[PDB]
């Protein structure tokens, strides 16, 4: 037993992670079959960021404008083009440590292992959600741009997250391995927010399900509830509103404990009104809203 | 900006990862050159739990009762020994993955990485610190067993922990890789259970440095206490004592934000007189002791 925030095995992609250096900017690579993968702003020099054309910028440039070190090895690149906010580096040599992978696009809710690189070199890995604002809470300092996000399904690695940039509030943004921004953001030097985040509603009913499995209880009451009533109340706290989808997701956990959904929801409207009465969930006084029930089905069972 | 709980990247665990079967018990075992370290009461019968002799159950086994297989690979065991409750089967391949590595006993409040494992498949990785009372809170289920924790300071792999068993409250205890448990726990399944836990003062004074460096201020107060005085007061909160030692670790920290530690240790006594209300520090409502100060300036 116990429960904790867990990442998946990071090796898999600690065998991909290189140094991508173009003037004075180094950042992070994906080095995957012969194509090196990073974020489009590493041509761009301070006062580019301002107001960049990449078009032009990059029409400017040539292969060895581009210098790729794996470890201690340079690879010589022989091809750049871009698609949307990522630079695509074709090299000479194709990556003998490439995993069997997918480029995937996750949905906000969802949770990904990030492994935090710097000068091409892991250096830590965590677990993340897609918040509803299309932000992440990471902990990423300069250099760390991208710095890559990942599922594991059996052998196979999933690849949904490169790290771009960090925003006024602490939070941070970032792509697809295709280039698509997660939320209303752009790679230039100008002012943008998160929109107001909201609490990710179906992974804290999960969250108390593997709470109920630990052995914590105590939060837990009789009654029962529908969607209706209980999505007034969420939509009160700043809760995502609970769909039918969610409740079926939840259905394992809800067999597994002898606690019905909108028999949790009870619970969970009964700790947002009068809070949890001072005691804890799990180790927590918040909450917790990034663990999604795939997330407690895997570490619980 | 950020602070999150940050484990290593795990990839050079995961090379030496592999499954020891021996009757009908399977667990994980560490492929270190030519020696799988393993957990030696996978050598145990349902009627050896309570009592076991490991020196009589040993002596009775040969190299081919000890089933050790890296992915699809069998590996042959060509030679076994105990040292304290660790078993070390050596056999006639060396691993090829074997990273740099030593082997480190840790202290208390120190923290680590856990790679926990089923079938010598490694399943997830995160971090953890040893409490006072020589016990971790781990996420570990049946199989689990030869897990380890290690640390990853530059490209040196520093194993400090194996996973042996769960004690009745849901908490873990291990030994170092040499075989040594933390704690007074042994390796048989007679009545165990851990000392009244505390929180590490000195990893919640890192983490308050941790969030006024990423920009709180919020909990800071215009005063300052004695060393003794903090003692008194954080003890009747179940916190571990202060020590010189510990003023002195902080002293980077101290400098880099220009608050003095006796400083610090008033708004901590402070936060634990009036809690949070409604507030929060770096995303937690609760006062987190799992971060050591070392572990903030690496992430910081
Ligand atoms: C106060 C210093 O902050 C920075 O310059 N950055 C760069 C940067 C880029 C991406 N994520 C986070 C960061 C932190
Ligand atoms: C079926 C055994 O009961 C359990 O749930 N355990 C075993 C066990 C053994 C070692 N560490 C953790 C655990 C969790």
């Amino acid at each position: 037993s116990g429960f904790r925030k867990m990442a998946f095995p990071s090796g898999k992609v600690e065998g991909c992670m290189v140094q991508v250096t173009c003037g004075t900017t180094t950042l992070n690579g994906l080095w995957l079959d012969d194509v090196v993968y990073c974020p489009r702003h590493v041509i761009c020099t301070s006062e580019d960021m301002l107001n960049p054309n990449y078009e032009d910028l990059l029409i400017r440039k040539s292969n060895h404008n581009f210098l790729v070190q794996a470890g201690n090895v340079q690879l010589r690149v022989i091809g750049h083009s871009m698609q949307n906010c990522v630079l695509k580096l074709k090299v000479d040599t194709a990556n003998p440590k490439t995993p069997k992978y997918k480029f995937v696009r996750i949905q906000p809710g969802q949770t990904f292992s990030v492994l935090a690189c710097y000068n091409g070199s892991p250096s830590g890995v965590y677990q993340c959600a897609m918040r509803p604002n299309f932000t992440i809470k990471g902990s990423f300092l300069n250099g760390s741009c991208g710095s890559v996000g990942f599922n594991i399904d059996y052998d196979c690695v999933s690849f949904c997250y490169m790290h771009h940039m960090e925003l006024p509030t602490g939070v941070h943004a970032g792509t697809d391995l295709e280039g698509n921004f997660y939320g209303p953001f752009v790679d230039r030097q100008t002012a943008q927010a998160a929109g107001t985040d909201t609490t990710i509603t179906v992974n804290v009913l999960a969250w108390l399900y593997a709470a109920v499995i630990n052995g914590d209880r105590w939060f837990l009451n009789r009654f029962t509830t529908t969607l209706n009533d209980f999505n007034l109340v969420a939509m009160k706290y700043n809760y995502e509103p609970l769909t039918q989808d969610h409740v079926d997701i939840l259905g394992p956990l809800s067999a597994q404990t002898g606690i019905a959904v909108l028999d949790m929801c009870a619970s969970l409207k009964e700790l947002l009104q009068n809070g949890m009465n001072g005691r804890t969930i799990l180790g927590s006084a918040l909450l917790e809203d990034e663990f999604t029930p795939f997330d407690v089905v895997r570490q619980c069972s």
